[PDB]
C-alpha cells in the first residue's frame, strides 16, 4: 500500500529508542495507541484534523532531553483523534487511550481525577483539551504525562481554572507568586496566555503540576523577569540561552517564547523553570538550527553525537532542505530538543 502515518512515524520512534538506548517495545506499542485512528491512514490523505500539535498537523512531535550524568530521555507529545475528529471527540479518544493505560500500568489518577470537573465542558475551546506526553529512558518503565488546555473553557476563565485547580491539589501559593509578580502589567489572558496545565498520570508522593505560560511578541528582559520568581534561576543564563538559539533576537516577534514553572508542595515560589524557544522561527534552515542547539549542547558538556544521531534517526534529508525538523529547543533549571515527524510537509528554507 501507501505508506500510512504510523509507518512513517514508528519507523522514527524505532531508531530514536537505538540512539537513546531505550527498550522499543513498548513505546512503539503506546504510539500506536496515542495514533488511534490516524495510526493506519494514507500520508497522501490530507490530515484527518489540523492538530496543533505540530506546524504540519502531524498529531505527535519526538523529542530527546540530554540531562546532567543520565542517558538521554526520549518523549512523544500528541493527542488521538475522535472517530468523526473533533475538540470533544479528540478528548474523549485521548482520555480512553490514557485510562486504558492507567489501568494495563496500575496506577492511581485520584490527584488529575480531583480537578477533572474543573475542566470538562461540552462545547471544549481551542484547538484542544487534552493531549498526552509518553516518556521513555533506559532502565525506566514508560511514564505519563496529561497536558490539559487551561483555556478549554475560554481565555478569559483560564486564570481561575488554574487558580480552582492547583488550590484543589494543595497547591496555589507558587502560582499565586507567579500571577501577582510574574506576569508582565496587564497582560494575563492577553500577552501572557496559560497554555498547558502538565501533571503526571500517576499520583506521586507529593502534588506537582507545570503550568506553561506564551509569552506573546515578548522582550527576553520581560520573560526573565518572569522566570526570576523561580528559585536559584540565573537571569543571565535564560538571556545566552535565548542569545545563542534566537541567533541575537531580543524581541522574539515571532514564534512566542513559552516559560514552564514547576509548582510543589510546601512551596511559594516554582521550584523549576524552562524556557522554550520555538527555534524554527529564527533560523534560515535546521542546518543553522542543528548548528546553534551544537553550540548550547557543548556549552552544558553535552555530546553533539546524540543530536545528530537523533537528527538521522526522524530523517535522512539534507537540513538545509528545510526548516522546522528542530521545532523547539529548551533549558531545564539540561537541553532538550524537539524534533518533528514531518508527515505531512517539510516547510522550506527561509
Ligand atoms: N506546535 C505547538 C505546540 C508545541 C509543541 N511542542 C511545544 C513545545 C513548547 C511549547 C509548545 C509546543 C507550538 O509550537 O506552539
Amino acid at each position: 500500500a501507501g505508506l500510512s502515518v504510523s509507518d512513517h512515524l514508528d519507523g522514527q520512534l524505532a531508531r530514536l529508542c537505538e540512539v537513546a538506548g531505550a527498550d522499543p517495545v513498548e513505546p512503539r506499542n503506546l504510539l500506536a495507541g496515542l495514533l488511534g485512528p490516524v495510526g493506519p491512514r494514507p500520508l497522501y490523505e490530507p490530515p484527518a484534523w489540523p492538530s496543533g500539535v505540530s506546524d504540519d498537523h502531524t498529531p505527535v512531535e519526538f523529542s530527546i532531553a540530554f540531562n546532567e550524568a543520565e542517558p538521554p530521555t526520549l518523549r512523544i507529545l500528541g493527542e488521538t483523534l475522535g472517530s468523526p475528529p473533533g475538540p470533544l471527540a479528540n478528548l474523549s479518544a485521548t482520555r480512553g487511550f490514557l485510562d486504558a493505560q492507567a489501568r494495563r500500568a496500575g496506577l492511581s489518577t485520584s490527584r488529575l481525577d480531583s480537578v477533572r470537573d474543573l475542566f470538562a465542558t461540552d462545547d471544549p475551546q481551542g484547538d484542544f483539551a487534552m493531549w498526552c506526553s509518553l516518556v521513555f529512558r533506559s532502565s525506566r518503565r514508560p511514564e505519563f504525562k496529561v497536558y490539559l488546555n487551561p483555556e478549554v473553557k475560554g481565555v478569559e476563565r483560564s486564570p481561575a481554572l488554574v487558580s480552582e485547580a492547583l488550590h484543589r491539589l494543595g497547591l496555589g501559593a507558587s502560582y499565586r507568586a507567579l500571577l501577582d509578580h510574574g506576569v508582565r502589567p496587564g497582560e494575563l489572558g492577553r500577552g501572557d496566555r496559560l497554555t498547558f496545565f502538565a501533571v503526571d498520570l500517576h499520583d506521586g508522593p507529593q502534588a506537582r503540576v507545570k503550568l506553561y505560560l506564551t509569552h506573546h511578541e515578548a522582550e527576553v528582559w520581560d520573560v526573565t523577569r518572569a522566570a526570576s520568581v523561580v528559585d536559584g534561576v540565573d537571569v543571565a543564563e535564560i538571556e545566552e540561552f535565548c542569545v545563542v538559539a534566537g541567533g541575537g533576537t531580543r524581541r522574539f516577534d515571532g514564534r512566542p517564547l513559552v516559560g514552564s514553572y514547576t509548582f510543589t508542595e510546601g512551596a511559594d515560589r516554582p521550584v523549576g523553570y524552562s524556557i522554550y524557544v520555538p527555534i524554527r522561527s529564527y533560523v534560515t534552515d535546521d542546518q543553522e538550527a542543528r548548528d546553534r542547539v551544537a553550540a548550547l549542547l557543548v556549552r552544558y558538556g553535552f555530546d553533539t553525537d546524540g543530536l545528530d544521531r537523533a537528527i538521522a534517526a526522524v530523517t535522512p534529508r539534507p537540513l538545509r532542505d528545510g526548516v522546522g525538523l528542530i521545532a523547539h529547543v529548551s533549558l531545564r533549571l539540561g537541553v532538550t530538543v524537539y524534533l518533528s515527524a514531518e508527515a505531512y510537509r517539510v516547510s522550506p528554507p527561509r
